[PDB]
């Protein structure tokens, strides 16, 4: 199903495959095994891996 999170802190992309996002962005997982998740930003429309410890669940 849909699994969504909100960013607690800004994250700047530093690799070829991760995703930059800002505090407050809504992100969905494209599941939550592990610490790095493939995500899509509902805010920005971009995608990439995000660190799970920068985000928190959001209905």
């Amino acid at each position: 199903g849909v699994t969504t999170f909100v960013a607690l802190y800004d994250y700047e992309s530093r690799t070829e495959t991760d995703l930059s996002f800002k505090k407050g962005e809504r992100l969905q997982i494209v599941n939550t095994e592990g610490d790095w998740w493939l995500a899509h930003s509902l805010t920005t429309g971009q995608t990439g891996y995000i660190p799970s410890n920068y985000v928190a669940p959001s209905d």
